[PDB]
């Protein structure tokens, strides 16, 4: 369902309520403490010792005031920055509801990235905590020799009951709109830390709750990358609207098939390769999904979905819904709902095909994906060199390579860093092609750049003879071949 | 083709430039006088005595001179609403341009308006100036014995050459946001005043531009009527552009239809009556290639007759453009209150809000209603008049929920889709449910209407009626089974 | 003293509220219903048949909820406007109450506008209805031969227990910030109708607020003219700062200093007339020393009223410092202001703009006037009327160079003060130059007047003083 | 005299204009290549080998494409940061007219920085190069020698003429109105690196111009710190209203007096103590053409116009003192007034902040806070002192003061300085500077535990501390 009028108002004329302070304000919209809220998957273990399988809005309000306590008592003030090295989305969420009400900004850390690169990132981000669980706490001691160390390397069974009655006297914090609250990173291709505030995490959801739209009691089963930006936005946003939110911190395309089985989820969040192992695997009961929503690079078909009839009535139409969204860390929410197309830019951002100099491109032509708003980061942390050269003409180039129609709906062709000259050959396009003229393909990899020209080859039942079978799907559909 | 980034970076860096100074402000841009800008039906008389069929930047430039002057002479002075009652896009275009300069206001009045209704509307106005032709100018004359009669009612042909001496010396005016510039009317169903300022008129347009769109430099055929503010809108808009514009009087299918063979316009406005009568023509050999859009502005619309003439640049697979066959149609949604379109593309859809327009289907409470059910539709932007002229007990009376109520039910898809069912006036009440007359007509393969009779049965009417459908065709409720869906 | 940083946050955090929901927030924040928060002067009749002395938040929210219903039920809707034809602040903030809750816009009518205009000036508004009192209702039923005639004309009395049932069920309207609340009229010089909104009633005072200014709980005595858009949003705003808000009908001077001395106010709001004429009585066993600040019109005027009181320092300990002396801030307003615009020699100061404001000397083309230069005064704020209620025609042609014309000439010093010197209508050109007659009044007001003999008309003239009781001219520097 | 209505509007109209396009607008306003616009002191030296002592618009155009080349060639990009370490206003002021329009951000470092921190400032920005003068340029090539080090620590006789064919084709750049054009630094500790924009440098200059303030043709001479915001935001705002300019780099009292007396400027900014020194001299010098003294940072010979009871203007006698507040930080000056700081200009919000960052009520003591869209967004490669110098909303100046009902504020002190007892120093010694006519006065003592206060300061006392204490007693403040 949609939420009533009467919480859209009470939302809508919260001039305070943004991503630092989200369930503070839940109590004043008149929810009521005991209600569950937040479903947990059973890695999270409580401060008391236990392993909690939901936690109610007062539960959330006691746990996060228990690590928040922790952290007030350790040591840590107002805009003070603190890595959270972890893989539990309900890690993450936890401590950035706590950092949040002290006024302090939860750095995110995924524990998995490359050790040696870890250490560079996190100390680069100059943070005065670090805390983590046992698998990865002896590693980051290391950082206590730091030049500038953190105060602490902690483990969140520190964390006991009763450390609340350290949080300050004035709890929650009162946030500014500008007030950071969060810093997460890129992934992949020195990892680029970019942080967020209370305004610029919120301004997507809150301007789409406007339009009439993502505003949902519906369900949600979370299981992306706990340490991604929208993990966060999207536990902050559920709880925002009223909608169940559960997490699972296993990725795997199996273990969201007991997931969904389970608790019967309404939508799906996951990250494509999600999607993709619970693509390979008749008695499945995904009865309850009506939508799948993924971000990053056919159970559609087992679901059902709602649609208007010639009736002007409701209609049940079969098949479930696979959005596929546009993201980046940087970007802070998303910027387009739907070559590859990426669908249209929503009314609180901005988008362009830019051109080397910059001049947005005309409908066509194929340039650098170029984007605008407020819901985007206002920079890397403690880095503004990188930062300001990420931009070109006045947009955030995202790092994709792109072109555009008369209604600007956009098609991610490929990453500016992918892309091949060869007397020019967009890999992910190309890629794609193949996995759709040749069925049988599971996997491609189409292999100088935005530098010189080169050569590019393929990458993926039965076997060819090579070149001459790939290249016949590139000469029907009319491209350049390996 | 997309105009220069020169072109573009100068127009987005001109904070002066609005609806009330386009033709002031290209020169600035580097436009050439003597370049052609505007290209005419041949049905305008000029000061000179002439009718031109084309005329330069220079020399608009020089005919609103003289208007304007002949404005100033007749007493004219900065934030007056003069009348114009003509049914010539061209008139109002002129006169608009003028009166801009001046600083003055065009009333735009479609002279076939009903008499009685007309003067109705008119006096409301309170305007200084009335400017007509003859056809309307003798009944015009009414309005002298007005209790606050106008200055003059005027004849275009007053307008003579070497006018221009009596225009102001800070010719031209320097306008603010805020200033109005033009009025616009609805159609019965007393219109409706709604003014539009400086930035209200050209908010839309210039926020396109920002994003890359609706700023092509191809030659558009405006066969729109010449009153409304989409008329004067597009106008202005290409001339902005760089794109050749061409305006035709005669909205007749077979009048058009030689307009694009003599013109070859890659974009043609009209309204659905007009796309309709030229769908229903020969056209064998009628060369109507040139065009890759057709845009219309309640008339339903054969029309793939006249799309399947065309073409329409595509981008293929060899990621490279590819002539397709067939051209574009887009049915935009429009009222006087909106000076420019706000969507953009079961039921006529009207598009997807766009980026400067904020929309929603309400209920009675003005409650933003979910997707699929059934409302009215609201509006907001900054693109939309800030009030009709004279009149802030309907304007208000026109808000609900904190949205702009244009007239008309609808529901949207939950991609915030718009689809238009009916006017909230013309549904009918059952036994069984609502009935939306626009859907149930265009839902058999001449003309229909699904009227119902029997009482109060509305939207705000409780209370119950019975549906019946007047078919035009002819070798004489079945269809409505076909889907879903009258005695 | 300051309200809290807890209220501040609530009232700054609430996006919805504005000059037509105060009332229905207040509780929102906290506040009890028992709580005294207005407090009448006797002239008015509750519907119970009192004349209550003071309301209580609950009550209030009660006498409005009546007023609402019996509005409801003559047949008032949303966006309707509704004529209020009184002399009574008390009559006007209650009606104005009432009509927001269910979405209709009160017209506020000063009664004593003489009838042939009066009743020009809402003919011209097409008002639904009328509410008035048995003084002036016999008259009012004229509107009833108007072509398009209210719907009815209604007398307060009328206003009974238990009309409260009708109001309609989503009581208290929601308004968006566009929504007209109020339609207050000019002086003249027929009147201009001047409507607020939701949003810019309120858009000043919440500007002012966020700044810590304007914000304080000291009881405050409103003997402003009722009809005026300021004596409802100073109403309105001391609601919402939780200050004792007290209304007198009387403006007298022996009425007011009577009113001092009963409610013992730290403010006091009239207009000039008001001041001057308390400034004429003893003053020697009255008690005016609860007042630090008299609020004030083109009547110039009074330190005698001051020296009876006192105003709090900063002292060289950097401590509070109770000081001779009330302070007399003489504001500049009008219909079409909404909240004050400038914050308070040769001329009468006007003040400096204030944050959420612009103000400029303008020439005849509309161009922006260097400081020393004569001009009119021009503004723009988010705080002014958005128009002329159904006078589109005379609201445009205010407007001169992107700024409002207040109707003044003026200048401004380097430090953009701008200082008003006459109403554009009464100067005087001359062979030798313009004379301001308001400035010319006030350099001769020997404290032992009216200079009269234009501004846009180039004929020459002069110029003739008239003293109720050339060498002042001279000593000050003047013609 | 003010701006022309043509130039006002036509400024107002483009909104195109912003620190980093200053000079390639004025062309399209309508402005003479052949106009002089900027006067010189004679201590630059021209590509060519020259020395000018003023450049015209066109003059201006070269010798900025000039630099633009070599640096364009030496290997700067956009975004691209470049460190000039000088001590020349006129010296930043070319470097970053051109680096602006290739795009480059030019960070300025005022060389006579404390050596050793002067290091560990430059090494902290990452810039692709660097440029000074012989003067400092030994030492500066060392930072070659740093982790990330510069492509080049360059001199500017370097810069010769012909390098302006190197410039990119799309010169002038096209700024947007977040693109960063300028790093200053602070003057308490590692100085405070905050970079400003096209849009944030200018903000407040036009905002005034559009109240009709800041918009004179008047002559102005900028003897200010050559690294610092001021001097640039005057540079730029001189030249797009028309005004000579003039830049004296000797602040002293008595190098102004003769640049006041040679150029005979209408306006003179400065420094509080380049205006204190030039006190302390002469009489028998004309500075009849000075009718306004604006300072920062921390008379009776001249005149100033007024509005006479004739409504008719006056010539009074003296000029004014405008002492302005401004910092590094906050890009433009946010306070006016002619210690009262003034109130806060209408494009600036200003507050006496409580450690919980509440807006103290009128009359307390609390930090001075402000918000003002031209502040700087942040500071260089640092956002976790940016964001911990920001409290209740607002943005630290780093000082303690109150205000009055009106507004108007009163600094009292740095926050740093005050000493628990509390004793405000900068008030405390002001007070004593009034009570004796004397020299200068230096209050210390625990800060913002407690402390005891001391003094520091022609006849002598032989009680200092009674002496001094009268002061305080008679004026009603805790005694030393
Ligand atoms: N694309 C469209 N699809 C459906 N209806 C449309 C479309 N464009 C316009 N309309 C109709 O045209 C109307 C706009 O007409 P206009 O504003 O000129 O006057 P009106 O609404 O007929 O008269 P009145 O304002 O007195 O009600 C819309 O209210 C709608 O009914
Ligand atoms: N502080 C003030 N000093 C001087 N005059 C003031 C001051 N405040 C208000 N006024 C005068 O009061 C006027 C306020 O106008 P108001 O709306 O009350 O009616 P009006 O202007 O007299 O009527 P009309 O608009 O019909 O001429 C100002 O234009 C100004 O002349
Ligand atoms: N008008 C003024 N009155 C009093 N003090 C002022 C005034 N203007 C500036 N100051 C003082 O000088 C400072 C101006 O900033 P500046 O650019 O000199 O760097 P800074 O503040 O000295 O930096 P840091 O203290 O971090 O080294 C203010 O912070 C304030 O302490
Ligand atoms: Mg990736
Ligand atoms: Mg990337
Ligand atoms: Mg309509
Ligand atoms: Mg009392
Ligand atoms: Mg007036
Ligand atoms: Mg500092």
């Amino acid at each position: 369902m949609m939420i009533s009028e009467d919480l859209r108002q009470k939302v809508l004329a919260d001039a305070a309520l943004g991503a630092g302070n989200v369930i503070h304000r839940l109590p004043l919209y008149g929810r009521s403490l005991d209600e569950e809220v937040l479903w947990l998957d059973g890695t999270w273990r409580a401060p008391d010792g236990s392993r909690p399988e939901v936690l109610t809005l007062g539960g959330l309000h006691e746990v996060v005031a228990e690590y928040a306590g922790f952290y007030t008592r350790a040591g840590v003030r107002a805009k003070d920055a603190v890595a959270i090295v972890s893989t539990s989305i309900t890690d993450f969420a936890l401590n950035l509801m706590a950092l949040t009400g002290i006024g302090a900004i939860a750095s995110l850390v995924n524990a998995n990235m490359p050790a040696e690169t870890r250490r560079e990132y996190i100390r680069r981000q100059r943070v005065v905590g670090i805390m983590t669980r046992e698998p990865w706490h002896a590693d980051l001691l290391a950082h206590l020799d730091d030049d500038e160390p953190p105060l602490f390397v902690a483990l969140q069974s520190e964390v006991e009951p009763g450390n609340r009655e350290h949080r300050p006297a004035a709890y929650p914090f009162r946030h500014a709109p500008g007030d950071p609250i969060l810093i997460s990173h890129s992934s992949g291709t020195i990892p680029k830390s970019a942080f967020h505030t209370h305004e610029t995490l919120f301004h997507g959801a809150l301007s789409r709750l406007a339009d009439g739209l993502d505003c949902s009691t519906r369900k949600r089963l979370l299981a992306l990358p706990g340490h991604h930006v929208s993990a966060m936005s999207n536990t902050l946003l559920g709880l925002t609207l009223g909608a169940p939110v559960v997490h699972y911190t296993d990725p795997s395309g199996k273990a969201v098939l007991d997931g969904i089985e389970k608790h019967r989820p309404t939508i799906v969040f996951g990250f494509t390769h999600t999607f993709t192992e619970m693509a390979a695997e008749t008695d499945r009961d995904l009865t309850s999904v009506e939508a799948y929503y993924a971000s990053g690079d056919r159970l559609l078909d087992k679901g059902y979905h709602t649609a208007t009839g010639p009736d002007l009535k409701p209609k049940k139409v079969p098949g479930a819904i696979f959005i596929d969204m546009f993201g980046s860390t940087e970007m802070g929410y998303v910027l387009f709902d739907f070559g590859r197309c990426i669908g249209r830019p929503m009314r609180f951002a901005q988008a362009a095909v830019v051109g080397e100099d910059g001049s947005v491109l005309p409908p066509g032509q194929v340039g650098r994906l170029g984007v605008r708003s407020k819901s985007l980061t206002p920079g890397f942390w403690n880095d503004n060199v990188r930062w300001h050269k990420q931009w070109l003409g006045g947009y955030f180039l995202t790092g994709d390579l792109a072109y555009r129609d008369a209604a600007n709906t956009f098609y991610h062709l490929d990453r500016t860093t992918d892309a091949i000259r060869t007397e020019f050959v967009y890999s992910a396009y190309t890629e794609e092609v193949l996995l759709r003229e040749y069925p049988e393909i599971l996997d491609c990899t189409v292999v100088f750049g935005w530098d010189g020209v080169a050569t590019v080859y393929a990458l993926v039942a039965e076997a060819p003879q090579p070149t001459a079978w790939i290249n016949e799907a590139l000469g029907r559909a009319g491209l350049p071949r390996v």
